[PDB]
């Protein structure tokens, strides 16, 4: 196989064509279920929250992975992280119902602290076994001078998780209590330099702000006069790429791609 | 010294041709013995298997270590990941039967549990310092979107290792019981994206691609229909490079360029 | 806000200039005192020797913080890591007096056991909170092909112990022994391929090798030969980018870009 | 409320009999499902495989958890680990069936490698939920001079995941799947110097012995030349304390008498 | 030295006596500043509470260190651990109140997961070179079948940590920083079942158990009523040893004897 | 077999006597090469000086393996861990040479650091299967009160590496290597509360204080006021057992009983 084309170009185009099928046209065309994987709360909408609204208004059903309790996330000396904590996932109730979210699991791991081991892979694949979602959405790890452990870190472990919930060997003990294998359809990592999916939100970029907005305890206005600025001039970024004011950029390749592929950067 | 050039350039040529007497003309002409380290079962044959064999025909003895058991590697739920190991032990003996390769160190960790620590170090700075090999390859930890953890792990854990079989205080209690620090004296990344050395294995892929499908477990023909495509194109993509059909790549850099050198990217 | 700019290009500029008020002219203009962070000791006078000797000479009190103790770094099968640390430290204060450097912080992690783990985190900013530095220096974890995990591992760790000063609830014992929370006002990262501001150290040059030579016991006549052209080659890499003979170059970003930054690579 | 009690001792009887309701009397009397849990393949049959097959003729629903999976087992220098744990499979699964014993489930750890850690905790905790055990059974991690630290941390970590698997905040991610709290009724330890209740095993004796011989890579003939003595020697050790020829041992205690409680050594 | 005495027994009341001039009459009358180490909030005054509130009143300074946020201390499926930990907070400041404590410091490790580490050892040491303490208490780590792993780290780690406060060589920043050595006075365990020194706190036994039930989220009128009973029949365990109705025991031992002494177990 | 006896009593001493072939009466007689363990510097001349003195002029030889540096044991804040280390290199060579020791093996982990870990037995297992010593020695970990975690960690590490030396598949690269799997004879355990094979020092006890003060970094004349009177009050607790002055104390017990043995404390 593979023996008449020529030219690396004409390998690699028709790998992937015809053998991968793959194609950026409308890539999440056809979900219904997807889960967000966010490292805080307030990342999911600061990511991806256009698209989120997107998705609900068409009938998908996008559910929540939180990895951490955003703890740590106060310049107040007098307001414990206990009690941010708390605070946050009120907001985020608040922020995922006006994105149409219905489901939240929080993972409770300690912002700052949230481990790179398989005790969280295990986290991931139990909820990806049980929810079966067609699409996973995560930050790119390979974003550049990301400086956040807890961001790369979560990149990191959920396209491992992704991948690992097909393995029945992989945390057996779900296979053993009636948690079969799950094969994901597709990975969008948002947070991206690389995007190669972009979503036009330009008319919902209000409702995006109000929902980032809603984590009040991380976004005063004294903070806001320079998030909205940064947060329109990272939309700005997207959009421009396919010619619309506000856009979400998102990064989606083949399964084959995230391993031993030296040509990925093609894509 | 060093103060009669006048322009980067000039120094830069002159650093690499005087001083460090690199060259990628044919890094491997002098080498009697090469250790080839694997993540799992099968990636010497996959990211190398070619070469391999040119260099076990020349008369050089290949040695492989292989970090883990390949555990994991299966969709079967009635294969347990022991009995996939054992499989996999006979699948890559017979391989390396065909690749002229009589020496497997086996480390045993579990797939997708290699550690990344000083103990795993230590493993690699024992088989190195008992064997003195000329050169050593591994995985280039750098691929872009290299989304497995034992792959990255494996080539940063090589690259240290080497390093520190060089040193005395490294893992003393080898010194102690006569095993000699040794210094290799060359380095060669595979599974790259950026190589600069390429070898024409044109006339030997059919044997490559015969010891590929040795490891019958991971090969079944319904994989076999995505992965010779794969291959095929991996392979296309660095002969390209150098005006032949089927290459496989490398890439080699002087030591010192591994540590604190801002323009180690221009080779 | 930022409603009004039309393109991406117009709200980046904006968002640097207006917002951020992030300038390259003389970044390290206000500075009264400065911590350098090193992974070894002589890295600050190989990385950064010359620009340490200015700011001393301008009245800036420099600090190192070293975070291990050189350990490993002998091919002598008798001398021990042991007498090498305690030789090291006494080469570090020799080396330091030229430069104008009067106090060092020593956290004694054993050379290429440097953890990346919360507990050095905490060292780093018990010692931020006490000094309150204007500046902090480090390694850029992000050089290419860097292969030393100490110096990856400090790099990160200082631009996150310098964010998580500012945090009362991150090590909140400091906040309750009377060490506030401290906002340091800017990081400059050394050892970096992206630099984006160069210091001309062209007329102490032979002061920065001095310094460097200070540390014998790594700087022997034999590998000074190769020693002494890759510092004058890297002195010119970035020396060439202002016109000067030899330079050290530093990259600094606005404290935002170090998160969720798709357009980091920009400056 | 024990205002009227005179002295220590009357206060002991009374906490014991009345508000613990604790009686050593048939303690495994109303079981109608248990898990005996098990540091390796052949330990459950061991220490008490007697009453396994008590209770399992009761009607009893016997499940193990084997921690680990017996990889190290062997002195045949042929026979890998791998290879050693597939066939420790099968012996457990003859010996099981021997005893009335139906499932069981394997954690997989590698032996002498079973981690101490909340990982290993929520494993423990995920079977407890699902399968709601009356009773669990586990090696005493007290026992003096245990020398095998998957013996010991088998015994606590089942001691802590039994008090765990009744906090919602414990591995939550297991409430949010549907696998609610559970409460066990009682804890019974084997492997034990304190035993306070003794099962007579006299006319099962032969049985037992059966079962462990099927463990036959770890009981050959000559290694049974030892064990056969020892292992009667422990079961008249138990016995002649109830004046029967054959015993099993077991510590049981109320559930507040494993926390803060001075006087626990009195039963 | 030690060569006129004849026996054994002898030598021991010298060594006792003379060389390390240890008595149990009174030994914390000389103290002005006592640190009480708990693993969770409520276990000084669950622990020692008594002989807290004779503390203060003859003008000692008590103070507490919790070592984690009591997180997972409820049944209750919709209140989560951060409300918990926080509500706790609450709960101990009423406590210590009642009890005559004006300064709590909180570890905030969470509850079920403190480490056993050099971290936590420093965390402790920080507090105790800043406080400057006479005295010390914490859980008897050594308390048979005692199965929390928070009590038994904590009793170890704070044993340790007084140890290690006075080596400057002990987390080293802590001496820079103006943090010098301490050698504390004494130690006293509680939570013990071998006491040598009773206070009777039979007058304050009411009090104790208001400061107990302040922390009401722990102690539910259904608790209470299995948690009454045992706390009184605790403290007649203790007060039936020195012929009083309520005493609260402590193991106190020469500082020699936490370390290669065979008789430990005579005092 | 074992059908014919009656009693446990009798069991246990046909158990002992026959089936294990034990005795007390002189367990060292038959050694030819010893390893002694230490957790720091100085711990061999301490637990057991008299004892090496005894071997070594027997012809036996006495090989130490230190498992940890020494670096925290001063009290002097100009003293750094690194010259203290080398200084108590030096004191161990002389302390060594005054009992008859030729070679000592340093693990170099730092004091107060050392892992209790599968690493630490690999160190631990390489040197045991290189030197095949027919007995070993080590600290008794379950002495009661001992405080500090490096000589508890020692004298578990130790049982269990002899334990696992004799495992091709533990640590199975030394295997590849050559170093064969290894069953050594016997263990002893020092620094014991519960010996029961007392070896009588009396006319060496000064020669054992000499070794022992030949670490002077340690036993200043201040420290000594309190250590030779402790330490003589030890060697006459272990000396008054057998009815001679000064002793040494051992406990040796049959490989079976460091496992699953409930009467292993009748011996
Ligand atoms: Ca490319
Ligand atoms: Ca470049
Ligand atoms: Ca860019
Ligand atoms: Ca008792
Ligand atoms: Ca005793
Ligand atoms: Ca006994
Ligand atoms: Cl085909
Ligand atoms: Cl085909
Ligand atoms: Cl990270
Ligand atoms: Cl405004
Ligand atoms: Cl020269
Ligand atoms: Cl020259
Ligand atoms: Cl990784
Ligand atoms: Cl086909
Ligand atoms: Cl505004
Ligand atoms: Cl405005
Ligand atoms: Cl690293
Ligand atoms: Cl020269
Ligand atoms: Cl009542
Ligand atoms: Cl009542
Ligand atoms: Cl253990
Ligand atoms: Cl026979
Ligand atoms: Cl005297
Ligand atoms: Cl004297
Ligand atoms: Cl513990
Ligand atoms: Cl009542
Ligand atoms: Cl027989
Ligand atoms: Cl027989
Ligand atoms: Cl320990
Ligand atoms: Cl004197």
């Amino acid at each position: 196989m593979f023996e008449n084309v020529s030219t690396f170009e004409e390998a690699f185009n028709k790998l992937l064509k015809e053998v991968l099928e793959f194609n950026l046209e409308n890539p999440f065309e056809d979900a219904k279920k997807v889960i967000c994987i966010e490292p805080h709360p307030d990342d999911c909408a600061i990511g991806m929250g256009g698209t989120i609204k997107k998705l609900s208004d068409e009938g998908v059903e996008v559910i929540y992975i939180c990895m951490t309790d955003g703890y740590m996330g106060t310049t107040d000396e007098k307001l414990s992280g206990h009690e941010l904590a708390l605070i946050r996932r009120r907001e985020e109730e608040e922020s995922a119902k006006l994105l149409g979210v219905r489901k939240i699991y929080w993972l409770n791991y300690r912002d700052t602290e949230l481990p790179y081991s398989r005790e969280v892979r295990k986290d991931l694949v139990k909820i990806i076994r049980k929810e079966k979602p067609d699409g996973v959405f995560a930050p790119d790890p390979w974003l550049p001078y990301e400086s956040h452990p807890d961001h790369r870190r979560t990149g990191f472990l959920a396209i491992e998780s992704v991948a690992f919930s097909q393995l029945p060997n992989f945390s057996n003990i779900d296979i053993d209590i009636g948690l079969k294998p799950h094969s994901v359809s597709f990975i969008a990592l948002y947070y991206t330099h690389k995007p190669n999916y972009i979503v036009d939100i330009t008319d919902l970029m209000e409702l995006k702000l109000k929902a980032i907005r809603a984590h009040r305890s991380q976004f005063t206005d004294d903070i806001w006069e320079t998030w909205e600025p940064f947060l329109r001039t990272v939309t700005m970024f997207y959009g421009e790429k396919i010619g619309v004011r506000y856009g979400e950029g998102f990064r989606v390749m083949p399964g084959l791609f995230y391993h031993i592929t030296p040509f990925a950067d093609l894509i």
